[PDB]
Order: C-alpha cells, then sequence, then structure tokens
C-alpha cells in the first residue's frame, strides 16, 4: 500500500484536512495524520480539534512517504511555512522524486521552502498574492493544478477534487473511481 | 446568535461532521460539538480523531437549540439510533418546531425516535432501504431535501449543500451566499 503524510498545524482548515485524510484512506491509502507541534490535539481554524495519529518529529522517521499533504488554512500554512522540519520533509520529498500536494492556503509553504518552483500551480483566490511573491510559479484557476508532482488545489470546495486526484496519482483512475461514487459528489 | 447542536458518536463520518460545523461557524451560528459517549474524543468512521466541545450529557443542558445536526456514517448513526438521549433530544426539538437537520444515514436516527414522519426526505443511496422500512417517509433523490423543519441530504458530497441550507434556514439567504463564495464550490 501507498502512504500518505498529513502535515496538521495549529489553524489548519479541518475542512483541507479532514476529506483529504478520509478520501485517502477510502482508497486503501495508509495516511499519518502527523501534529507539526506533537502528538497534542490540534486547534484548527473552526475549531474542530483534531488529535493526529503521531507527531511529525516521530512520523518523519518512518517514512519515506508517496505523498505529502499540506492542507490550507492561512494559520496553518503560515505555521507549515515556518518550520524547519516542513522545509526538510519537503526538500527530501522534491529530491526523492515524490508527490506534493498542497490545497488553499497550503501551497504557499511551498514558496517559503523553496519547491517546486517554476510549476503551474493554483491556491485559494486571497492566497494568489503571497504565492506569487517573486514570481516563482505559474498561475492557475483550475480547481486542481498538477504539474508533474506538484498537485495544488483551491479551497474547502475542491478538496474532494483534490483528494481524488491524489488518489488518482497514487492508486490509478479505477480506484479514484470506485472511492467517488459512493461520495454522492456532483 | 443562533445556536447549533452537533450529535457526534462513535463511528459517525467525519466529513459529515466537520464540513457542517466549520460552515456554520462560517455563518456565526454557535456550534456545540457534543459527544453522545461523553467528552472523551471520538474516533470517527475513516479514524479521525474529534474532540468534542462538551458531552451531550452537558450539552443537553444548555438548550435548545436553534438546529440539531445528526452526521452519517453508518455506525455513527446506529449509535445514534440506539441513544435515549438523542431521542428526547428530537421529541423536544420537533415539539418546539425547531429544525432537525441530518445527512446520509444520519436520518435513519429519524426513523428510530419515530421523527417527523411523513415527511419528504433523503439519505445516502445506500440508506434508503433502511430509512424507508415501513414506509414512513417519502424518498427523494434531490441532494438536500427540505420538508417544514426536517432538513436531510445524501453523502460527503452534499454536505456543503447541506450546510448551507442549515445556514440559510437559520441566517437568511445572503448570508449563506456570503459564506459559499470563499468556499470555492462548483
Amino acid at each position: 500500500s501507498k502512504r500518505a503524510l498529513v502535515i496538521l498545524a495549529k489553524g489548519a482548515e479541518e475542512m483541507d484536512t479532514v476529506i483529504p485524510v478520509d478520501v485517502m484512506r477510502r482508497a486503501g491509502i495508509k495516511v499519518t495524520v502527523a501534529g507539526l507541534a506533537g502528538k497534542d490535539p490540534v486547534q484548527c481554524s473552526r475549531d474542530v480539534v483534531i488529535c493526529p495519529d503521531a507527531s511529525l518529529e516521530d512520523a518523519k522517521k518512518e517514512g519515506p512517504y508517496d505523498v505529502v499533504v499540506l492542507p490550507g488554512g492561512n494559520l496553518g500554512a503560515q505555521n507549515l511555512s515556518e518550520s524547519a522540519a516542513v522545509k526538510e520533509i519537503l526538500k527530501e520529498q522534491e529530491n526523492r522524486k515524490g508527490l506534493i500536494a498542497a490545497i488553499c492556503a497550503g501551497p504557499t509553504a511551498l514558496l517559503a521552502h523553496e519547491i517546486g518552483f517554476g510549476s503551474k500551480v493554483t491556491t485559494h483566490p486571497l492566497a494568489k498574492d503571497k504565492m506569487m511573491n517573486g514570481g516563482h510559479y505559474t498561475y492557475s484557476e483550475n480547481r486542481v493544478e498538477k504539474d508533474g508532482l506538484i498537485l495544488t488545489s483551491r479551497g474547502p470546495g475542491t478538496s474532494f477534487e483534490f483528494a481524488l486526484a491524489i488518489v488518482e496519482a497514487l492508486n490509478g483512475k479505477e480506484v479514484a473511481a470506485q472511492v467517488k461514487a459512493p461520495l454522492v459528489l456532483k
């Protein structure tokens, strides 16, 4: 089975977080929800409190992972952007040609860590200016954008599409289709 | 401000749970995530662990609420269906002409507690047979169904629509529209 690392910081967007975790687990991916700050519960942007599976400190010793996922939430993404551990994980994932997936404000952590420059990317509309500072990416308004191993998406409303794109990349089109049907998507 | 009670049981569908909580909080609704079994963390269907705001035992003493929300998840809905506390809360909400909102397998708890008989309802497709046992409701395949004070919806993929229908019912069309735009919905 393929493995996913989802990095969960205070202020993460809980919808951004939970939809990909749940959909990936439906696809038979082994998902580790790793707390940036440790194994304690994390207070998300809209006050949902999620207990991580592990600390990031521990989960990073159990890699490598087939995908590293960066949820959104403006203040969660800020925390991701400021973390040396996140920098190291992303650099190592990029160097081994592993998938990196980020949604909403999450892609701005790619900018902070100098990951995937030159890629076509999307973000939440309100995160475009931050992402584009310095012109290091080319912007897209597609709901999901994938340029090689950099997969990005826009917001809570695009999170199913994002999650299913991760599933397709790791486990193929047929598994994505199978997982999609019972979700009752429009 | 309007107030929402979201009843969280082991085996609840975490997407079903978190999307309505988050969207309602975006709408300025005061949401209480109440643990059916107590204030301890709840293991959802796809293993996301959510810490409730309160036990149901405590939250039911702080009502009444403008909406009672029943998430899905087949095994969460079973727990809701088996709870005397849930029966009492729903009966009292129905008697005071308060909104009751249920998604996915969640509406089957309405059947268990004899709530809203004669209403037009939807469920997840796989929950239709259970919901329809005895012919006490009329079935719909609409993504969101509202018949007076019984609001139902189908699955994770309809959870934004469900949540925005709750917002519209409590806080009006304009607030729902305002909350919807930043979600990046299709």
